[PDB]
């Protein structure tokens, strides 16, 4: 019973602390559960007909928890075995950082919306790479999470100059123990952090993070140890993470760049700072998240899917909370799909709940596997 995501109590915790408790209060003693393994967890087989990948990324089914959920890697495991196939655990930066001033999180449950100014709080790549190697040791005596994906996500400290050293130093530190490196150049808190979403910087960008992981490889192919300490035994994939605050002719040159440097997928997309008809949100700062991105975020899955002439995999973020969202974001574009407000608002049955969903409307469609669906919309 007490095992079960979706034993009843949790349900009523959750709409109490909806209610009366700070959200970062509430988030804190999420992590405490996962950090004591008393989180309850999914004791399901995931159908095979949901399986999903990108390039020799194998998800055992299409839903992730998306980056900033757990930026230090501590509640690795637990959130995992809530019935998720990933984690993108970060954003993290060189140096470890306390962030902006509290209170700096807001939920609406009205509109299932939330807003953040967090500034990449997170503990400096250095601890949480000694994090994740804790999970990679676990990982590799639990065959319960052979097959579970762990991606790193990484950005700049405030006061850096250069995002390029940050991104290197990263690499050259975590990327070994990476499935795959998401580039974080959407982030609304850090002041000009999106700047490098200009085509020339991004090209730069991605360049030297594909080259950074690449001479990796080539110091350490002959080391004892095996280098790649990771789900995949191979060298992480890279993605990048957009911003859905764009024109265009932005997007367009964006398109351009991934297609010529052989980005492997891109994660569309971060949060909005162009939604103000919240009023409980009038008067405070920060990207929004959650339902009211939902419509927003989807359009541009379809914009880039089209730009990119579909040679480049899409990782979906935005408003996901029930298999119609999924599929919608599926059949846009997406390969996978990644969840924050989603857990958020429905708690520990989040993954259980949106999967069985998901599965039911594979077989009300007539599709016979996830992959079908990929981009059917066009
Ligand atoms: C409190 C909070 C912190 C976040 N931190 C990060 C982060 O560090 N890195 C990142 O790439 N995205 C971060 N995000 C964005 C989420 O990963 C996700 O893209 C966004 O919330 C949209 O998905 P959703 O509508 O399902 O919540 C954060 C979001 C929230 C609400
Ligand atoms: C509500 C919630 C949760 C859940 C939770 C928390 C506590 C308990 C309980 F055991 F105490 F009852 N049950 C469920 C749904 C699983 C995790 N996080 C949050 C949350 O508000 N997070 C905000 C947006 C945040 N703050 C920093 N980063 N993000
Ligand atoms: O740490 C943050 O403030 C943050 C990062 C990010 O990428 N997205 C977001 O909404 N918040
Ligand atoms: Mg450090």
């Amino acid at each position: 019973e007490s095992y079960n995501p979706e034993f009843f109590l949790y349900d009523i915790f959750l709409k109490f602390c909806l209610k009366y408790i700070d959200g970062e209060i509430c988030h804190d003693l999420f992590l405490l559960l996962g950090k004591y393994n008393i989180l309850p967890y999914d004791t399901s087989n995931d159908s095979i007909y949901a399986c999903t990948n990108i390039k020799h990324l194998d998800f055992i089914n299409p839903f992730g928890v998306a980056a900033g959920f757990d930026k230090n890697g501590v509640c690795i495991d637990s959130i995992l075995k809530l019935g998720f196939s990933f984690i993108e655990i970060g954003t993290i930066t060189p140096r470890g950082q306390t962030g902006n001033a509290k209170p700096r999180i807001f939920r609406d449950v009205e509109s299932r919306s939330i807003i953040n100014s967090c500034g990449f709080n997170n503990m400096g790549c250095d601890k949480v790479t000694e994090n994740l190697i804790l999970f990679r040791k676990r990982q590799e005596e639990d065959k319960l999470l052979s097959k579970h994906i762990v991606g790193v996500s990484i950005g700049k400290n405030k006061d850096t100059v250069n995002i390029v050293d940050d991104l290197k130093y990263c690499i050259n530190k975590i990327g070994r123990y990476a499935d795959y490196i998401a580039i974080n150049v959407s982030s609304p808190n850090t002041p000009g952090l999106r700047d490098n979403q200009e085509a020339g910087k991004l090209k730069n960008i991605i360049l030297s993070v594909k080259e950074e992981i690449d001479n990796l490889e080539k110091n350490n192919i002959m080391n004892d140890e095996f280098l790649w300490f990771n789900t995949t035994k191979k060298k992480p994939l890279v993605f990048v993470k957009l911003a859905p605050d764009l024109n265009q002719e932005q997007k367009k040159e964006i398109a351009d760049v991934l297609l010529e440097t052989n980005i492997d997928g891109m994660i569309i997309s971060n949060t909005t700072t162009q939604i103000n008809d919240i009023k409980s949100f009038e008067n405070k700062k920060g990207g929004v998240s959650g339902a009211k991105l939902k419509d927003i975020s989807t359009k541009f899955i379809c914009e880039m899917y089209n730009y990119t002439n579909k040679q480049i995999p899409i990782i979906a973020s935005g408003g996901i909370f029930s298999g119609l969202d999924a599929l919608e974001k599926i059949e846009a574009g997406a390969s996978v799909c990644q969840l924050y407000s989603c857990l958020v608002f429905n708690g520990m049955k989040s993954a259980v709940q949106i999967k069985r969903e998901l599965n039911h409307l594979l077989y009300q469609r007539g599709y016979y596997n996830l992959k079908e669906a990929i981009g059917r919309k066009h």
